[PDB]
């Protein structure tokens, strides 16, 4: 402290190690959007082709709910079970759980449960992964030349990128969107009943013919002696081509004519799969999502993924031609453009505050030496602590811009000060200035860190989200009182200019502020001023109490938000079917979209992804989805050119014209978090009831809901509702009869209309499957089935229609269960301006109105709220007593803290202020903020206390007299303070382009806060400290005249 | 974890040269106490339903939830749940001539699920408008249609 | 906590019960462990007064 | 029984597929034997967690 | 060797060059902490660079 005045260069130094740390944990620091934040999620999948909802609930989805269990930290189960023959089992687990280990553990019962699966299950694959939404890219490939189909290109993607792409540093997981090249067979059912054949022939025609042999060795060991040769025996290899797999024979004919599977079936390398159809701007494209590696440069994997990318450009077939539909990176790093932008802008302002008020070049030069290396250094306390900058981090960084602005301004003005009052020469002045200041500045630091420490306390998604905050802000601050004690008044002590005691320069020059004047004289109104509002304090106290009573008001009022919806180059719009339809029809549906977009808005979009059969609902031909892309905002200017007005006009197209439903949308800001007013609602079934039960429970709570518009809004189940199915009751007794066997009339009946996964082979060096399904013509009407035969053990064949008793019902096509039981989701939030715990409340109270065997429980977002939500308070109240006894023990006092912890009010009204005024919403940032504020102010609070009380002890002065003298000294810095930090902060709340949501959260909320704050401490820090001062002691006084100093 | 995990992947050697009966009756590899934590107990005051009912309401309701719970190893149930208990007479086998294997290549065949397929699925035909789901043979929900097993 | 998590889930399953179905509690380690260490902080706070 | 180029195009290539985005990994090398055998080694940065 | 054949080192001469790779900043690191080191200790610019 004291030390460092006389010790300029090791000063220097400790400045210079804190800065080759900055800059080197600067270049080698990662750059993410955001960081970690969901409570992770494995997910385990498994296909089971052909199946229905129930076949795959009941022999995949239970023996797996069954088996899951001894896995550590187990939050929740939830359960899909798709009649695309789908399952996915995502199990959440507790906050900050080893993603590995959950990964690891939850396959480790997986695989105990395997053996009992059906075979189809267990051969399709079930897989465990790690869930995130959230790919930093989508990248298309796209046929120019109208050369290649879907399927061509997908498999060029599978087979000659996917995975040199997946070299790239940066790159972690890889996925493949579309179906790669399988052998597919279709089995025509004139030409098989010809013939005299059926699918079981077909099959094990292609198992025998088709395979690798367990073959043998020359020479082997043991030998017969004197051997000499040793070479392995090639036994049968599997089938290279279309044409060979055509060559394979199913039987002979008695007169010879010979049947080989060409003639009976139409062959082809086709798609293993065909329920999604993706066009590029009508274009053929498959895709492929990169995900950012676990921990790395987002942007750089970005630049290195694009330039790989391009090597294999020239080599690239005929009119193959790369896109990027969706692409985190150009968002990123114009976020990241901007904090720069912002911390040097808010920096420069600082020199003009500063020059433009203390007119000494040298002045001028220390805080813009003193905050850089606090920036670095604060860099260097997050690269330890292992975080990333990301978007919450760095305005975690700005929003503190203004602390680390301050504590220079204090030091240096306090200095200049002491010269300009006493005439001390700077060395002496420094020391004299520090010696004031120092306890003051310990102090600060351990109520900002009090105030800031609780934020990093929350619990769930939240608590990431603050824990961001409360690490970058308390680091700038402890590293900033660091610097504030160790450099600073070492650069004050080496390069301040000596200033001629009483000099305040008033007048002295022509070209230049003649200000002084101005500002002096004017600075003695605001003293004039203060005693005469001592000298009659209590109106105040009633003013005062207006406005907290007011801040109360204008505060209940305030929307609850999360975070700020960000236009971010890219939104999308998703499409619903009626029940059952088909492939064509939402096709139909997606090429209109398109269309809209690229013509009827074609100043801003840029590409339209139209996805067929994925959709927002689940999987089924009845879904679609569109992801839409527009152009860089140097191309959108307007208020209507802007994702808000653009998905609004979309939907307003799509709502009022259609047969179909199709909504428009912005995707959120955290790509998989809270609706924030609302919930999550699963309704249950305990007790032992079918699908019946538990929908005709849901509807009744549907319509108990809709009931109450008044708390309760839109509550809706988040999947399909029953559609029709088609029950095909083979009576095993007319079968039973003709001589065939159950077995084959099941999976004729199959491989026909489902499919079958047979064989294995090698397609031009890559391992690919083995498809027999029926033709297209023959398996599409129930009119078809009729058409199919099955071949008895005596020579007949047999229609289906001989032994197929065929009806239409219902059934339900997605079958969801939660923790193990059979469970309808529903979702919902609450009436507008109505607490979404309230809604949680009515919600419990309602679905209390349901029979028993029909029970609730919640999850995601409604489940971390239901849990951590009494943490607000008593956090707030650790931070509060901390804060209360660490100005207790800087003064000796157990009643002068509370003069300056009542200057809190005064900040928190202008920032609820700004709030409304600017019709913004008490979101995080504004919060971050909100303390922020009252951080500064409290600050300035405890600078007045110190100085009055400094005055009134080690210098006798009366209460009156110093409190006076000590807000007059005062007066200048919070001047400066405030004035480069409003104008820093300026340029977030009125910008717009990307990320203007965040800034403008900020700005709002700070510049407000601090405008109200400054305004109103001038005016009532001493008022604070003389009324609560009057209730100490009993005498000794108001006093004066003392004493020693000894 | 680790050793559990390490364990584990020597199971996944063993797996394969172990039986079929036994891969389907499950092995277990677990972390856990050599001791009981504590015994949880159901019962009924009334008398309105015997044992097994009850051990199938444990280990069918509950069992399923303490297990998962985060921190149990081991959990071992006194009693058993319910299964369609099927119970041969080697008379009234003899008589219509008639061995075990009967019952079980009947009871396979007659009792399962069927990979069925879509009307109107994909890929499809031009000009389509329908598609839905082809429900073929569903498990045999009750006690009775076991014995109409033919 | 392994018992108050478990305490927790079958009082989630209390609900939907069939007709008379109670639990009841054979063997337990746990309430000894808090009551053993209650009567150690009983100790320490009388031995302070004392 | 599979001979070299049989194993490394139906079981080795299809496993440096998946090896991808693991953390401080080095390098990869893998042999493709034709006694059936397949052997694959990923060598990780010095005192990564084995 | 033709266009598009390459070389690599692993294992032992791979460890090698990096050792080699690495001793040039080694020794700029070292130098630099020796001279801060002093500049502080002993208060000076000028016993650092003699
Ligand atoms: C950063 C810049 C701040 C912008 C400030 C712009 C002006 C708005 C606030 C000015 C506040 C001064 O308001 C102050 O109020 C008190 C009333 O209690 C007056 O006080 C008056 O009444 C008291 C006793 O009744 C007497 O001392 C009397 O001599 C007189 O001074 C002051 O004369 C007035 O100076």
């Amino acid at each position: 402290p004291n030390f460092f005045i006389d010790r300029p260069i090791f000063a220097w130094v400790i400045a210079i190690i804190i800065m080759l740390a900055g800059g080197l944990a600067i270049l080698k620091l990662p750059v993410a959007q955001y960081p970690t934040i969901a409570p992770p999620a494995v997910t385990i999948s498994a296909s089971y082709p052909g199946a229905d909802a129930k076949t795959v609930q009941d022999t995949v989805t239970q023996v797996i709910e069954q088996n899951m269990n001894g896995i550590d930290n187990l939050m929740y189960m939830s359960s899909n079970s798709d009649s695309t023959g789908t399952v996915q089992i995502t199990l959440t687990f507790e906050s900050g759980t080893d993603a590995d280990i959950a990964q690891v553990q939850v396959q480790n019962k997986l695989q105990l449960a395997m053996p009992l699966l059906p075979q189809e299950v267990q051969q399709q694959g079930v897989s465990v992964e790690k869930s995130s939404s959230s790919f930093l890219m989508v990248v298309g490939v796209i046929n120019t030349d109208g050369t290649m189909t879907q399927e061509d290109i997908s498999d060029y993607v599978a087979a000659n990128m996917k995975d040199a792409i997946s070299r790239t540093s940066g790159v972690g997981d890889v996925q493949l969107f579309g179906s790669q090249y399988a052998m597919r067979i279709w089995m025509n059912p004139n030409e098989l009943n010809k013939f005299q054949l059926t699918p079981v022939d077909v099959i094990t025609a292609i198992k025998a013919q088709n395979a690798q042999v367990a073959a043998g060795q020359l020479g082997g060991t043991p030998p017969v002696k004197g051997q000499q040769l040793n070479a392995s025996i090639i036994a049968q290899t599997r089938l290279t081509s279309t044409e060979e797999f055509g060559k394979i024979l199913l039987k002979v004919n008695q007169d010879g004519s010979r049947v080989l599977l060409r003639d009976v079936a139409k062959i082809e390398l086709g798609g293993e799969n065909y329920d999604i159809i993706a066009e590029f701007n009508g274009q053929p494209a498959s895709g492929l999502g990169i995900k950012l590696a676990t921990g790395a440069n987002a942007l750089d994997t970005a630049a290195a993924i694009r330039a790989e990318l391009a090597k294999m450009e020239p080599f690239f077939p005929s009119g193959l031609k790369i896109v990027y539909p969706y692409d985190t990176t150009p968002f990123v790093k114009i976020s990241i453009h901007e904090v720069v932008k912002t911390l040097v802008e808010a920096i420069i302002l600082v020199f003009l505050v500063m020059y433009l008020f203390l007119q000494n070049f040298r002045a001028t030069l220390i805080p813009t030496i003193a905050v850089p290396v606090v920036l670095l250094g604060t860099f260097a306390v997050l690269a330890a602590f292992g975080f990333s900058i990301n978007t919450l981090t760095m305005f975690g960084m700005v929003l503190a811009i203004g602390l680390l602005v301050d504590d220079a301004i204090v030091v240096v003005e306090n200095v200049e000060r002491v010269m300009a009052e006493e005439g001390l020469p700077p060395k002496e002045a420094t020391r004299k200035s520090m010696g004031q200041i120092q306890g003051a500045l310990v102090g600060i630091a351990m109520v900002l860190s009090a105030v800031f420490v609780p934020m990093a306390f929350f619990g769930g998604s939240t608590g990431a989200i603050y824990r961001q905050f409360s690490i970058t802000i308390v680091s700038a601050m402890a590293l900033s009182v660091l610097v504030a004690l160790i450099l600073t008044p070492a650069l004050c002590a080496t390069m301040l200019k000596p200033i001629a005691k009483g000099d305040h320069g008033e007048g002295k020059k022509g070209f230049f502020g003649w200000f002084n004047r101005m500002f002096e004289k004017s600075t003695h109104h605001y003293t004039d001023s203060v005693g005469g509002i001592l000298r009659s304090t209590g109106r105040y106290l009633v003013l005062y109490l207006i406005i907290v009573v007011g801040m109360a008001y204008l505060f209940v009022r305030l929307p609850s938000s999360f975070l700020p919806d960000e236009d971010q180059g890219v939104f999308m719009t998703m499409v619903q079917l009626p029940a059952g339809a088909t492939q064509e029809r939402t096709q139909k549906v997606l090429n209109e979209v398109t269309h809209y977009y690229l013509t009827k808005e074609k100043n801003n979009v840029e590409s339209v992804f139209a996805v067929n059969g994925a959709g927002a609902a689940g999987a089924g031909q009845n879904t679609g989805i569109a992801f839409v892309s527009l152009k860089d905002w140097a191309d959108r200017p307007g208020e209507e050119n802007k994702v808000e007005a653009i998905t609004m006009r979309a939907t307003r197209a799509f709502s009022q014209i259609k047969d179909a439903m199709v909504f428009a949308f912005n995707l959120p800001a955290i790509v998989e978090l809270g609706t924030a007013t609302g919930f999550d609602f699963e309704l249950i079934d305990q007790a032992g009831l079918g699908h019946e039960k538990l929908t005709q429970a849901r509807n009744q709570l549907l319509a108990e809901a809709a009931k109450h518009p008044d708390m309760l809004t839109s509550v809706r189940p988040n999947g399909l509702e029953d559609t029709p199915q088609f029950k095909i009751d083979i009576d095993q007794e007319k079968a039973q009869a003709l001589g065939v066997s159950i077995n084959d009339i099941n999976t004729t009946l199959g491989a026909a209309w489902g499919g079958s996964y047979v064989n294995d082979f090698i397609d031009r060096g890559r391992v690919k499957k083995v498809y027999v399904m029926s033709e297209a013509k023959y398996r599409m009407l129930p009119d078809d089935i009729g058409d199919w035969y099955v071949r008895a053990a005596d020579g007949q064949m047999v229609p289906f229609s001989a032994f197929s008793s065929s009806r239409w019902e219902y059934g339900s096509p997605r079958l969801e269960r939660y923790n193990g039981l059979p469970s309808m989701e529903i979702l919902g939030q609450a009436a507008p301006g109505k607490s979404t715990g309230e809604a949680m409340e009515l919600m419990e109270q309602l679905a209390s109105k349901l029979p028993t065997g029909v029970g609730y429980d919640w999850t995601g977002m409604s489940y971390q709220e239901r849990l951590s939500g009494n943490q607000a308070p008593s956090l707030y109240a650790i931070s509060l007593i901390v804060v209360f006894l660490c100005l207790a023990a800087l003064y000796e006092s157990w009643s002068i803290p509370f003069s300056v912890m009542l200057v809190v009010p005064l900040g928190v009204i202008g920032a609820l202020l700004a709030a409304t005024f600017r019709g913004l919403t008490n979101d995080v940032y504004f919060q971050v903020g909100l303390l922020t504020t009252i951080g500064l102010s409290a600050k300035n609070a405890i600078l007045i206390v110190e100085f009055a009380k400094d005055l009134m002890d080690k210098e006798g002065k009366g209460l009156i007299e110093a409190t006076l003298d000590a807000v007059r000294m005062r007066l200048r810095p919070i001047l400066m303070t405030s004035l480069a930090f409003i104008l820093g902060v300026m340029p977030l709340v009125i910008s717009t382009g990307a990320g203007s949501g965040a800034q403008n959260a900020v700005g709002t909320g700070v510049m407000g806060g601090m405008v109200t704050a400054t305004v109103l401490a001038i005016f009532f820090v001493p008022v604070f400290f003389v009324v609560v001062r009057r209730r100490f002691s009993r005498k000794n006084e108001d006093i004066e005249h003392s004493h020693t100093v000894d």
